[PDB]
Formats: structure tokens, sequence, C-alpha cells
């Protein structure tokens, strides 16, 4: 696998649920930076340098993916509700020294940093969050086109094993198919052949694929009964919040994003990019220049 | 080495313009087509068909590109495998019996075709019986969380080719064995007749049968759901007299049971529960039989 971070140190960061894998570089304030699925932390390889020009980038494996430890899961798949994820997350900055901190999410990892930020608002200093919907919102607006769109949603929420049996005759598929199906252009042109490489030998892990089913499984149990709480409690995220979203991404589909957004979080800036889900590997320079202005002001 | 579960039956190979569809034939009397869904074949009434043979001439046909059913090319729209070609297929399959007027019973699929049929040809039905369904419409107008996860497959089976059809055939025994467990009271395989399963098995081992039911899901996500919704917008009902069946167990019962639904698209219906899953010729045959005779008497 490529070194898709030149001059990036890399970190194996104990915490009580496993270590967390992470490229860290730059200097300057702490960002740490969450990819989603079916990726690692390389996703952010194209924007991560232009980021550690101004600060200190941590680049982390989400538990469970990528060269995270994969916590062993339980029956409401704990550790990989974003909730639990948060939680390590913090424990890994904290072991770093970073109890305040700038977080920047894709997907999954968006997920977690918005959970973050309604559980543990003091952590953040600002955060940002990448082509998604809270996973309440995901789930309250599932009718028949959404369903159809975000069918994985549904898909690998199934009970174990289903998904994986699915997935394990011909992972290189699916994880093949959901860069491609999420992007612009639909196939996999936006994605540096050695990251692609990376996702595809982090899908090809049975247990990585089945860590996968569980945060999508927390994606329709805990982690919308949690996110359903703060949206019928009223509770906001109050940490300063960049929403940006693929124009032909996923959030757009469901609704409009800052609309949705301005509902969850009491101070938010949105923008749209133009790319499909990946934003920074469809539009690594749109991107980066987003989140450099956002976490510089 | 796969049993023949309907002695006494003959076997015939009804000519369509869209190809053959197989059928077991059995009994005299009034003509009754039994169809079977997903992911079964017509052997799914082998207990209770003998029991409707005792009055009618039950016709229990394979699904067009089910079972030993030829299945014809599909397109684009998958047209021949919308519920409204299957059953012009039927009625031309039919017709070659001479049976013009007949007497239908669905399951499933089989009930999305037989309700179509009703909707689109009342005429040809004396008296229609769907199990365990509402009409696809209902599925995708209260399409939500919950019933996301439930019927997942509509979504997932549904996506573009070949996306389902890799997937199933990641693991196709586990994946028939899994849909009919799972949508059983027992939650396992013990209802069946291990001889029924054997053809579901060896049906769903084929990738061009698998090809044909997500075909049929597509169908069922798109031109099936659009045909429906007509019907619901011009407030057409079906005038036949109509029986609906569910497992209190299963695919419906939840607010509003289906006979609710169902007053809402039929004229004349009655229903009942039945104590079962889904897959009540199976699970509850001789409560099922019952009705359906006493009904179709």
């Amino acid at each position: 696998l490529a070194d898709l971070f030149p001059g990036f140190g890399s970190e194996w960061i104990n915490t009580s649920s496993g270590r967390i894998f992470a490229r860290v570089g730059g200097d300057g304030p702490p960002l740490l930076l969450l990819h989603g699925f079916p990726q690692t932390h390389v996703m952010w390889h194209r924007v991560a340098p232009k980021l550690a020009e101004r600060f200190k980038v941590i680049v982390a494996d989400l538990p469970g993916y990528g060269w995270s430890d994969m916590p062993e899961s339980d029956e409401q798949h704990t550790p990989y509700t974003k909730r639990a994820m948060a939680k390590q997350l913090i424990e890994a900055m904290e072991q770093l020294g970073h109890v305040h901190f700038a977080l920047a999410g894709h997907d999954r990892g968006a997920r977690v940093s918005y959970r973050l930020a309604l559980d543990s608002p003091g952590r953040l200093s600002k955060l940002a969050v990448l082509d998604i919907l809270p996973t309440y919102e995901y789930w309250q607006r599932m009718n028949r086109a959404y369903a159809l769109k975000i069918y994985h949603w549904s898909f690998l929420a199934q009970p174990a094993p289903l998904p994986e049996n699915l997935l394990g005759g011909d992972p290189d598929f699916y994880v093949k198919a959901k860069l491609a199906s999420w992007t612009r252009a639909g196939d996999l042109s936006a994605f540096d052949p050695r990251a692609v490489e990376h996702y595809r030998i982090a899908f090809a892990d049975p247990m990585r694929r089945h860590v996968m089913c569980e945060d999508y499984r927390a994606g329709a149990y805990a982690d919308f009964e949690h996110d359903k709480i703060d949206v019928e409690a009223g509770n906001k995220i109050p940490v300063p919040m960049l929403a940006l979203w693929g124009a032909s991404g996923i959030a757009q589909s469901a609704a409009t994003p800052l609309d949705v957004w301005r509902k969850w979080a009491s101070d938010v800036q949105g923008a749209p990019i133009e790319s499909g889900h990946f934003l920074p590997e469809e539009a690594p320079d749109q991107t980066a220049e987003a989140l450099v202005r956002f976490f510089s002001a």
C-alpha cells in the first residue's frame, strides 16, 4: 500500500476501545480528519497536505476501519455507534494532548463528528461535516426515492451474517461499486488508484466488512435513537460548524442540507461543492479551500 | 432429486407469446390459478393445492421468469416482469387452457400479479385471494425507517444490475434460506417441507433466475408502483370479490390491518389473519386452505 501522506508521521493511539491508527502531520492547531465508508483515512490524502500547512492534522482511521483496531461489537453494535466512536476518538485525541480540537468528518466520520459535537461539544473548536445530514434525518426522509438511493442503509443494517455473507462472495466488486456510484462521474476516475487499493484492501478483510455492517446497524438503530433524542429534545450543536456537501452527493438528495443543519446546529455555515459524495477526492482544491477558510477564521 | 409435491397433478407447459408458463394442474371444477411469490416457486402451494383440488381445477403456476417458466428477455423498463405484463401473460396462459374466467389466489409476488390482474382485467376473475401483501404502492408510500429495514430487499433487489445479482451470487443458498427462514413465525426452515426448500434452493441457484427476481423487484420499485399510483389517483378499485389473508407475523399487520388498506383498493374484500409468518400456505396450510376453500366456494 502506498504512503499517500509524504511527510506525515504515523501513530497507533491506544484507547480503551483499541488503537486508532492515524497519520499526523503539520503543526498549528489540532484538526482531526475522519473518513467514512467504504474508505480509510487515506481519503484525505489530497486535502490533508494543504491543511497540514496550517494545522496539526490527524488523519485517523475510524474505530474498526482501516488499520484501527476492531472492538468486538455486541447486540447493540455499541462500539460502532457514533456515540461510542466519538468517545473513543476523544480518548485518542486526549492521548495526544488534544482536549480541544477542530474536527472534519466525511460520511460515517461526519456522523461521528456531529455526534461528538452533540455529546461533547466542549471538545471541539469548530466542526466540519462533509456530505451528510444527521442519521435521524436520513431515516426520517426514507421514502421510496430515498430508500432506493441509499438502499445500503437498510441492506447493510440487516442482521448478521446476511450482508456479510453477500459481501464476501466478491468484496472487490462492492467496494468499487460504492466508490464509483457515489461519485459525480459514476466511475473510479476521481480516486487516486493508490487510494482505491487502500479501500479495497481494507474491504477485503471479512472482519473489516463486518465492522462496516456493524456501523450501519448502529446507523439504523442506536445512532438513530441517539439523534432522535437530541432532535426531539431540541439539542443543537453549539460548536460553529461548516456543512459542505456535494452538489450531486448523497446529502442533497434527501433535502436542502443547510436547512436541515440549521435545525441541528446553532452556528452553521454551508456551501455546496460541485462534486459527488467524495468531496476531498472529487474536489480536493475546493474542499481544502473551504476547510482551510473555515478552520482559519 | 426434485420431489413431486403434487401427486396426481399433471404438469403443463403452457405456451404464451412471452414464453412458457409451467404449471401443475389437478382437480376438477371451476379453474383456480395459484401464483407463488419470492423466493419460491409453485411448489409452495403443495400443502394447500390438494385441498383446493378437491373442489377446483387448480392450476399451480410458476410466475413468468420463475421456477420452470421461461424467462422473457427483460428490458430497461423490466417490462415482462412488471405485474401488468405478468398478469397479461398469465391471462394468455389461462386462455390456452380455455379459462377466460377463473379464480385466483396469489402469494407475495404472485399476489401482486393477482391484484394487478384484477385492476387491469377484472372480468377475468370470479374471485381473488391475496396472501400476505398490500399493494406495491402502499409499501412504497408507507416507506419509512421501520419498513425500509423490514423489507430492505425491495430497495436492494431494485438496485441497477448487476449490483443485487453480484451480491446474491455471493451466497445464493444462504440468501434464499435466510429469506425463507426470516419471514416465518419460527425464524427457521422448520415450517417448510425440505423437498420444497430444495425446489426454492435450486431455482435460486440459477443466476438467470436470480436476475429475473431482481427484474421483478425493479419493476416493483418503478413500473409497478407507477401502475398502482394511476389506480390510486384515478380511484380505481378492484370490483372482484376478494379475500385478503395475512400472517399475524410477517409482511403486514401494522397500524391499520391489511383489510383496512385493501378496503381502499377493493370494493368487496374480506380478510382474516392467519397464525403464520409470511408463508401462509406452508406455515399455516390447514388454516390457509380452509379460508381459501371457504372463500372460493
